[PDB]
């Protein structure tokens, strides 16, 4: 369990990748961290950043509600300790709008090109770039599912303690935000 203070991160090799920019000694890189007991976001290692310091976008810590140098809990993260075999997404909405043509088909690709194999979760906010333009991404719900069923057994998930992996098998439902 480590404790970091939040720092912005702003370049677009993190900004737009959705994750959480570390020090190589404070984690690994590319694994699932924890903050605060309830933010999931996968690591990223980065040279420029002071170890002992956590880097996120304006979106990812607005989701947090953490504030510039705001002290932070973060720690290793078990999906399958977690939640179980309800761990993947079967599928996500998501509510798209331009940071301050509407292609679903081609929204849901670059998604999950950016993002697979990341955790997500109703509430996460987020940047995604698309074809030159910058969007604010707020996961509406997830649909949580065991790979292992036929069908979901569990209902359509609106809170933030539903977590589960984006998968190229993951229906995205987009919607033109306001
Ligand atoms: C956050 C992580 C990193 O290395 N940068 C570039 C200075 C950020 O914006
Ligand atoms: C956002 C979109 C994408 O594909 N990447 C890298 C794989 C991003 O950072």
């Amino acid at each position: 369990t480590r404790h970091l203070k939040v720092s912005n991160c702003p370049n677009n090799s993190y900004a737009l990748a959705n994750v959480a920019a570390v020090s190589p000694n404070d984690f690994p890189n590319n694994i699932y961290i924890i903050i605060d007991n309830l933010f999931v976001f996968t690591t990223r290692h980065s040279n420029d950043i002071p170890p002992g310091t956590i880097g996120f976008n304006g979106n990812q810590r607005t989701w947090g509600g953490w504030s510039l140098n705001q002290d932070v809990q973060a720690k290793a993260f078990d999906l399958f300790k977690y939640s179980g075999k309800q761990s993947y997404l079967g599928s996500i909405d998501i509510d798209i709008s331009f940071r301050a043509v509407f292609d679903q088909d081609e929204l849901a690709k670059q998604f999950v090109r950016c993002y697979e194999s990341q955790i997500f979760s109703p509430t996460q906010y987020l940047i995604m770039e698309f074809q030159g333009h910058f969007f604010d991404l707020k996961i509406r719900n997830v649909q949580a599912i065991d790979l292992g069923d036929i069908e979901p057994t569990s209902a359509v998930a609106t809170g933030i303690e539903t977590k589960g992996i984006l998968t190229k098998q993951t229906q995205i439902n987009f919607f033109k935000g306001r």
